[PDB]
């Protein structure tokens, strides 16, 4: 539940960026379309389910560090500082979101 709360926070900040995060995470346009179809009225819902699929997919490799690398690439540094800051125990959700 704690880990879910943290993903929700990320998802809230993501907004429209989630599709760019997904792309950088090497998700396909089909996978992105599907997330949007399954979560039609909420960018936050969409971003949250992207984060969930990422964790299901990459498991132990779904790390705070993997995330900040991509978020840096797509110019969402505001989320990087969040992930590196005290609210995220300085990168320790418990380092992986799994």
């Amino acid at each position: 539940e704690r880990t879910d709360i943290r993903m929700a926070i990320v998802a809230d900040h993501l907004g429209l960026s989630w599709t760019e995060l997904a792309r950088e995470l090497n998700f396909s346009v089909d996978e992105i379309n599907q997330i949007r179809v399954e979560n039609p009225n909420s960018l936050i819902s969409q971003s949250f389910m992207l984060l969930k699929k990422w964790v299901t997919r990459d498991g132990k490799n779904a790390t705070t560090d993997a995330l900040t690398s991509v978020l840096t690439k797509i110019n969402r540094i505001d989320i990087v500082t969040l992930l590196e800051g005290p609210i995220f125990d300085y990168g320790n959700i418990s380092r992986s979101f799994a």
